């Protein structure tokens, strides 16, 4: 609450994490040297948190790193820098989001495949130049005069290692047909799921999505070989080379439903991408936006002209940005894309923000001293209009990321517009950084702005400056104390002149094409915004605590390894199993390796594995690697047809303990239970939640005073709960079908009843039968039996027996029959002649017969009241002898239905046989016990079904949490409606947040040769 | 509901140019080719593709091929002279970027805005290709090919070249979803517009067909292009489509600007939206689902109810699997709900012109712009019977095969516009046609007022006079220009020219481009107006035609002299026939009325005043007053215009004006300081007489050689330097006339002035401290224009300086002399040569042009606005039209004010012809 206060506990906490004398740990010197680690900071980080409220992010607890400089500003907040005064207001004019960069894919000179290999790079100052190729060009390199054209020329700069290989089964796609695809299309499929694979967005969630897509491309260099021989050109080249099909591939294949559009200005064709991107995402229109750039270095053509021209590309190759000694620059080829959303989406996604863009903003250079020639005056203009779009003051950037094409006459241009406009009214003592990174990689023609973006969006994150190479000394036509300007050519901390990082990204193209975009880092405030049952609860939860703390419990954590095809599922868990025993894997705690792997792209062929800790996670992924089957592992080669039908059971599924455990241990579970709690206390006036926590309740005679009703009431919302949850992790049934006892709760999942109407009905059927049977006794009681007999086949016997009834069709070659305790054990004996199974039941409750005809005034009344509602799911309707109904259909629910229901027979069997004649192979059901499990087997057996997915939700004598996740993980394995994001979530955002993912291994490619044959 | 949800503004479309096959370059000739159903569809012409019929298996191939489809009549034409570029450049340019150039210079013209007004703007340009064709002639041998190519080859350039020829300062991207290109360009040139960042846009999509590689191609796939190269569109015979080669173009603004602006609104959008198919069965079928959602989109985006539509332009392009589908998704979003017997028409352009690849959507738009413009549906062509696969009455769809009239279900056009790409990019554009709604939103002088204007009235009944209309006629060369003026004045006598009225003519004239070099014939009639083109034709001089071959370096310099200027009825005419003029006369009445207490309004007003003493109380204050106030009307009349001073230089009693006008002081101030100057001159030459007065005389003595003549003559003083050879001086009468006499002795030019005010001289010094009181209180304000301050020895003073206009500069330019050669010396030393003045009547315009002379400056442009026995209102449009012709800041569209919005403007403008070009072959000499 105040700052000593905060100090002495942070020292406290110190104390308790290593400790120490705990009074005199307060010193100035770093939480670092005081025998602490990154790895306790997130549990601190956590800790602050959840007292104070107040969430850090990494940079700013870094930049703190003393006891002292921790406690002030978790309480007084970050110091405001002083203000200033400016003549011009910068405010935003329109109501617009900012926008959050959330995956960034990389594919650049130097072997930079992934965001940490680039931002090594960077870090080291490393030089992607080289030689051209030898295996580069060999098309043209057999004509004399080509030969001795390119050896003329320069032919330096960046060249991707592997330009030929690609993985076209993976994406589908034959040999001729790969053949002929441009290398920037095949750059743009990958970067785009590398770039959704570091965002941690699942692929196969965003099928169907408004997701645009926004590449920019300059070139159409791989249609010079398609067509070298006329004749021998295929027709696949015409989608294979166009430059609107880089866009329209990536939206077919991932199934994205927003704009898909190619751009072109030249040199800023990827600042224009990202710019049109951010302004789809203001104006609605598009949900994720996947922008970026590619360009490619096929044929020398471009290089032999720009050679010819003289004067525009350097004699060594490297970019000498704003140095003394620029002559020109290299061309260079590669690609990157981006993954933007609006940071209110991002938030609410869970997503980790890496950078935010706050504007952008795109102009003509106009009317210049030559085509070819840039305007100051228009950069200028197009500076002014960024930074007014972003509503940030220019005065306030701390790094520039200039255009740095290493030119002696356009450096001076850039820096006289910098100087106009970021450099006006600055101090001498603050002026912004500038560097670029054309230096670096080269001049990379259309992708020039997704390297810039990809550079200053790990320099935000990382909180880092990379240095500038190949920088001799100042340009003598600059004056960049005039300009207030400053070249980094070192490793160097945010200056953050404004308390805040705020960074410029420039590109112009050579055809007067200038854009600019403004980026900032993320923020803090971006991640923000029953009396008696009581006591049975409180000794329930401290009992509970008395055994976790003498024994605790291991939980189970699910790994889901998928794949499009089985053996790329098994060789993805083989590597995964590898990477695990690996001294990293075994630093990284097992919930969040599978919280990493559940955020991966679900495939065709799923596998989940059920481990508690790291050696069994091992041992299933070696079992999953073979074909050998393990009782940790469940797989699947692919999805079902038709979705699953959950089955309402439950008759005979009771027994003492049944849901006590999961209510305790989850949350949604204890809610829709209470809240079923409350609506039969206001029904039936008592509360069915002090049964359930009661320990020494066996719901028989002797310890319940309505033993027939109470079971039913909590039977029922078991069943509910239990469905709630199932929806909770975006599980939904296909089809529903019920069971006596379980039809309002088939009814409330099917849509014809709300849950008070569902409520009310089961209330007063159960206790309808429960009073009912305490005036029958003696001579007039019903029971009921098991019998070997079919349908038809019980018709014969039944001339002998006239009182006789049939309750339900339980299996094809079983029934279940009630009547006259002297007429029910004659059919019996008559049954056991043939050495059948016959069996007595021990519940009076002897429903669907005769004993309820007094009863159904009485349920007439009651359910006088109830509002069906048309059946939004299919359903199966035992009560109309198994018939199916489409959804959408007239209500059936009504008052009717209910008596007909209660009063004649279920028709169990007819309707599992119409589900599987409709092609349903997937069975759930929702009870404590699973005991129609083995109907639905038998009924499936003799329908033709021998390999059914039955699931089970809860059972007897098993732990109710592992139950569940294990019923969810057939759901997920059988391809079927569930979130698998859901079992794993967050409750951090900030620094807290920082150790929830693992550092799993990537998607692998197999990378093939395609190329066309072509000669000259 | 289907109200917008987001606030945005509708876009106007204003311009419209059309490139395409059957000879349509104008957007009239493709309306009449339209209505007409004719067929655009040719066999490939003899001189194309002649570089690939030179190898016996390319031959042989195409021959196999279709090859059938809409070609343009000269592809290898370019006006490269027009465009500034050398032949070499020339050859190497894709015949995209010429005709994104050409038609981007005549969608602005069908605009009616000059291209000039648009130099330095944010002008956006949208430009949609999907193929580099012209790029293999180039690369056809790698040697040979020059570097020009890489930028007269690529796709960005197509836009770029448009932005830098035009200068606009403007986003300028190329896009590429194949056959949706212009769609989509068009698309995002709207939300653009919509999210400022833009004030006009260009919006469009060109095609070439340079190369058979890509019709091969398409022929060897099979069953895509047709075998007789017809698209039946929505037909029982439908077998596919033909390729076809063109482009179109749209100017777009917002709907308030263009209104506010004058320009005439074609038709209005309303709403588009762009989406893409996803994963459907195959990377090249389209999708029904995608193709509803992108219609709702579009319609939820527009705010209109698509059960409202009236016309739907089809994507149209005759496969036999894509109709039922396109059918399918406009019977889900479009037919859905419609009763039986209100059916969304529908038809496509693509059965007329074929197949643009890239220009399908700016074709399409042209042809509904044209549509609600001229309240027509033109048929649709090819169509045999309806598809047997498509049930057009359950989908509520019917196709217009004949010309019928809008019907107009929900009281207005409303129509759609549809194109799809073959890689899955849809877009949809909702158009309506623009409505009535969207082009809305002094007592005694009382009398002299009254009786003048009832007299005017009297004698123009009598014989009502002629206007002046003048003609503006303007090319980037003087040969242009002569031909273009040839072409007008051919035009102009023509039937058609007869029949429109001259001010409709100078209308349409005035709003056309301003080039470098430009000429104005100033006619009352037709046949003045002939006889000044024809003069203009030739380099032969009339009277009535100002013509100049270029702009002059620097602006104009305003003169503000007067000093003997006034007359019986100065200002008079141009009161009654001028309404700026009147306001600030008025203003300036009005303060004096709050300084001195009387109406200057009444003497103006008056026939039988002549500013002398016999009919004024005070003559001296009152003409400097009126003056004054006549200058400063003048001024704000030329701002008005468009006009601004780039230097001011003042007088003797002008100073008041030039600091007014220079930004030394506001319009109070000035008016306070000639009015307490003109009063104290009057009030104390009223004590000054007998033998006391001081008299004014000319003479013929420079600065430097009137020294020795003044050392016989103490009391004598110098007033002004009006020329470098004459000189103005003030002393006792019986001083004067001796000096005068000594000076005919050498037979030299003196007079006498007879005007008694005699100042800058000893007879002021008593009105100093008097001047002092009185001018406490002004504010001087910094200067925002140049200044020539003839008090501080004609200096030169450069805008932004501190300000100078304080009461001892007044009280300095009162008592002492005036250096006026001085700054006329050092504003031609400046670079100066155009001089205004402002004055009832050019008496310093001499002063000047001898001063000039003696600077060596014989040619500078001397300017009137108003003179004595001359009309006032052809003087001031004769003067406006000399700075325009120099090349000074002037909107020549002021001068032609529009006083109607609809239906009755429809004669407000003439069919002028339009500007002609020298096309030259320009291409690349290639062989295989
Ligand atoms: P430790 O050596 O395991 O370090 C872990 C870490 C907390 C530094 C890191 O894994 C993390 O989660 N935060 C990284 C913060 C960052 O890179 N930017 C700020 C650097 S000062």
């Amino acid at each position: 609450m105040t700052v000593n206060e905060m100090r002495e506990w942070l020292r406290n906490w110190v104390a308790n994490a290593t400790g120490q004398s705990a009074d005199a740990i307060d010193e100035s010197t770093p939480m670092v040297e005081l025998g602490l680690s990154s790895r306790d900071a997130v549990a601190m980080a956590s800790d602050i948190e959840d007292l104070t409220g107040v969430t850090l992010t990494a940079t700013v607890a870094f930049r703190h790193p003393t006891i002292e400089s921790l406690a002030t500003v978790i309480i007084e907040g970050e110091p405001e820098p002083e203000p200033y005064d400016e003549d011009e207001d910068w405010s935003r004019t329109r109501d617009v989001e900012d926008i959050a960069i959330v995956g960034v894919a990389t594919r650049f000179p130097g072997d930079l495949n992934t965001p940490d290999e680039m931002w090594e790079a960077l870090l080291e100052g490393k030089d992607c130049v080289t030689d051209l190729p030898e295996d580069r060009w060999t098309e043209f390199l057999d004509e004399p005069r080509i030969a001795e054209r390119v050896k003329k020329a320069r032919t330096r700069g960046g060249y991707l290692t592997d330009i030929k290989g690609f993985d076209s089964e993976f994406f589908a796609l034959s040999k001729m047909e790969a053949d002929n695809i441009d290398p920037q299309q095949r750059m743009a499929l990958e970067l785009t799921w590398e770039a959704l694979e570091h965002a941690r967005i699942p692929a196969s969630s965003l099928r169907g999505e408004s997701v645009g897509v926004y590449i920019g491309s300059s070139t159409n260099d791989y249609s010079f070989l398609a067509m070298s021989d006329p004749s021998i050109a295929h027709p696949y080249a015409i989608t294979g080379t166009a430059s609107s099909i880089i866009a329209n591939r990536v939206s077919y294949f991932y199934d994205f439903r927003g704009p898909s559009v190619a751009v072109d200005t030249a040199c800023s064709s990827s600042l224009v991408a990202t710019h049109q991107g951010v302004q789809a995402l203001r104006a609605g229109e598009a949900d994720v936006a996947i922008v970026g750039g590619v360009n490619a270095l096929v044929t020398p053509l471009v290089t032999v002209g720009f050679d010819e021209v003289g004067g525009v590309l350097a004699p060594d190759g490297r970019i000498k940005s704003f140095s003394s000694d620029a002559d020109g620059y290299a061309r260079s080829e590669g690609g990157g894309m981006l993954v933007l959303k609006r940071i209110s989406d991002a938030r609410r996604d869970g997503d980790q923000i890496l950078a935010v863009i706050a504007g952008s903003a795109v102009n003509h250079d106009g009317r210049s001293n030559g085509l070819l020639a840039p305007n100051p005056d228009a950069q200028a203009e197009v500076l002014r209009k960024a930074y007014k779009d972003a509503g940030i003051n220019p005065r306030d950037v701390d790094y520039i990321e200039a255009h740095g094409t290493g030119t002696i006459l356009g450096d001076p241009i850039e820096a006289d517009a910098l100087g106009r406009i970021v450099g006006k009214g600055r101090p001498a003592d603050k002026p912004a950084l500038l560097g670029a990174v054309k230096s670096n990689l080269g001049h990379l023609e259309s992708a020039a702005g997704a390297a810039s973006l990809a550079k200053m969006t790990l320099a935000l994150a990382n909180d880092k400056l990379p240095p500038s190479i190949n920088y001799a000394g100042p340009n003598p036509y600059i004056d960049f104390e005039k300009e207030r300007l400053k070249v980094n050519d070192t490793v160097s901390d945010w200056p953050r002149y404004s308390g805040k990082a705020i960074a410029g990204v420039s590109g112009f193209g050579f055809g007067g094409a200038n854009a600019h975009v403004v980026m900032r880092e993320v923020l803090a405030g971006d991640l923000v915004e029953t009396e008696a049952a009581q006591r049975l609860l409180e000794q329930a939860r401290e009992e509970l605590e008395a055994k976790e703390a003498e024994e605790p419990t291991k939980q189970l954590v699910p790994l889901a390894v998928s794949a499009f095809l089985t053996s790329r599922k098994r060789q993805a868990a083989a590597e995964l199993a590898d990477w695990i025993d690996s001294p990293e894997g075994r630093a990284s705690s097992l919930e969040s390796i599978g919280r990493s792997l559940s955020r991966r792209n679900h495939g065709r062929s799923r596998a989940v594995v059920l481990a508690h800790d790291h050696d069994e996670a091992i041992k299933g992924l070696r079992a999953l690697a073979e074909g050998k089957q393990h009782p940790s592992v469940l797989s699947a080669d692919g999805p079902v047809t038709n979705g699953p039908v959950w089955v309402l059971a439950g008759f005979g599924a009771q027994h003492r303990k049944m849901g006590k455990s999961l209510y305790l241990r989850n949350e949604v579970f204890a809610e829709w239970i209470n809240k079923v709690d409350a609506l039969i206390q206001d029904e039936r006036g008592y509360s069915i939640l002090e049964l359930i926590l009661d320990d020494n309740v066996d719901y028989t005679d002797a310890t319940c005073e309505y033993p027939i009703e109470v079971v039913q009431l909590v039977i029922f919302a078991i069943q509910i709960a239990l469905g709630e949850l199932l929806r909770h992790h975006g599980a939904k049934p296909a089809a529903v079908v019920g069971q006596s006892l379980g039809e309002a709760a088939a009814s409330y999942f099917a849509g014809g009843l709300s849950l008070a109407d569902a409520t009310r009905t089961i209330c007063s059927r159960s206790h309808l039968m429960g009073e009912g049977e305490a005036m029958l006794f003696g001579e007039y009681i019903r029971l009921m039996a098991l019998v070997e007999y079919s349908a038809d086949e019980i018709k014969t016997v039944f001339s002998d027996y006239p009182d006789l009834e049939v309750c339900v069709y339980a299996a094809p070659t079983q029934t279940v029959i009630g009547g006259p305790p002297d007429q029910v054990d004659a059919i019996i004996a008559r049954a056991e002649s043939e050495g059948k199974f016959a069996r007595k039941f021990q519940t009076k409750g002897a429903s669907h017969t005769q004993q309820m005809d007094p009863l159904l005034g009485e349920l007439a009344a009651e359910l006088q009241g109830i509002e069906p509602k048309p059946l939004t799911t299919g359903y199966f309707s035992t009560v109309h002898e198994g018939t199916f109904i489409r959804p959408g259909s007239a209500p059936i629910h009504d008052v009717d239905y209910w008596k007909k229901g209660l009063r004649h027979s279920v028709y169990f069997t007819q309707g599992i046989r119409n589900a599987v004649d409709n092609g349903h192979t997937t069975f759930l059901e929702l009870a404590p016990n699973p005991v129609a499990l083995m109907q639905v087997g038998l009924t499936t057996a003799s329908a033709g079904l021998h390999d059914a997915q039955l699931i089970a939700t809860l059972a007897r004598k098993q732990d109710e949490v592992e139950s569940m996740i294990s019923a969810m993980a057939q759901l997920y394995v059988h391809g079927h409606d569930l979130d698998f994001r859901t079992l794993f979530p967050r409750r951090s955002k900030g620094l807290a947040g920082a150790l929830d993912f693992a550092n799993i291994p990537p998607t692998r490619f197999k990378r093939k040769e395609h190329w066309l044959p072509a000669h000259f």
